[PDB]
């Protein structure tokens, strides 16, 4: 296969490796307590979290139901933090102050102690704002409860993403982030490129759509309404969807691409990746 290189950052069980709808791949203690925690690799590109029965915006600080589940004001303040102020605040940080926006967003996030608990590995998740250029520390990290709320990509959410402790920082090269033009994702068989098998078929008015609906089915460490391993998607899910553009179809599987097949009327997605943006 001489596709192997150009689809490793496909390969999203290997390269994310955690849940991307709901991201609860690791565990932690806080306090005598264990919590369940972000841990995917990658950025989540466009996700954010709707809460249902609210007006409120979850990128609002925590409430101390009208609150969000943002960290709440601090002296200094620590989130939320626009990238030059982060850049300035890790002045003496060789590693940090050089980072990208996402991974230092990840870094800032995961420099908060949790309640006290100066012993504990436990590392908040954060947003990050590409438009305002903002970091949001969230502290909350639960992710679904549907005070009830759902993870989801909203056009609101276009310009967020979502943001374990373990976002790497070479994830521009190793991470999905733009969709595929003319591209259609399949599977290398007996020499050569061939469709991929099987795929659940949806209605998608446009390649957002089925963005949306790939991210409703991708990887997910809980059911859509515990402590054991299988609970942990590790990645595996339908996290893959070839979209129709011309008859407005998403195409979706979960057996991980490894080749591509030129075709005009294509575009090729993932869970992870922007809704909007093409290459």
């Amino acid at each position: 296969n001489p596709w192997t290189e150009y689809m490793a950052k496909y390969d999203i069980e290997e390269v994310h490796g955690s849940g991307i709808r709901v991201d609860l791949g690791e565990d932690a203690e806080v306090a005598g307590t264990q919590y369940r925690l972000p841990s995917g690799k990658c950025p989540v590109f466009g996700k954010g979290i709707i809460i249902e029965n609210s007006n409120t915006t979850f990128l609002t600080p925590v409430a101390t139901k009208d609150g969000g589940f943002a960290f709440p004001p601090t002296e200094p303040l620590m989130s939320p933090m626009t990238l030059d102020e982060m850049r300035h605040f890790y002045k003496d940080n060789k590693y940090v102050k050089n980072l990208d926006e996402l991974t230092l967003c990840s870094r800032h996030a995961g420099n908060m102690i949790p309640d006290n608990d100066k012993n504990s590995n436990y590392k908040y998740p954060a947003v990050y704002d590409d438009k305002d250029k903002k970091c949001h520390i969230l502290y909350i990290a639960a992710q679904e409860n549907n005070f009830c709320f759902r993870p989801a990509k909203d056009i609101s959410f276009q310009n967020y993403t979502y943001l374990s402790k373990n976002v790497v920082d070479n994830w521009e090269k190793v991470c999905p982030r733009k969709n595929l033009q003319n591209a259609k994702f399949g599977l290398w068989v007996d020499g050569n490129c061939e469709d991929i098998p099987h795929v659940n078929e949806f209605p998608a008015i446009d390649l957002f759509e089925c963005n949306k609906l790939v991210f409703e089915l991708s990887a997910s460490d809980q059911p859509k309404q515990f402590k054991a391993d299988r609970y942990k998607s590790h990645g595996k899910g339908y996290n893959w969807g070839n979209y129709n553009t011309e008859t407005q179809k998403c195409e979706i599987f979960n057996v991980k691409p490894t080749c591509l097949i030129n075709n005009s009327s294509y575009i090729a997605t993932t869970a992870l990746s922007h809704p909007i943006e093409v290459e």
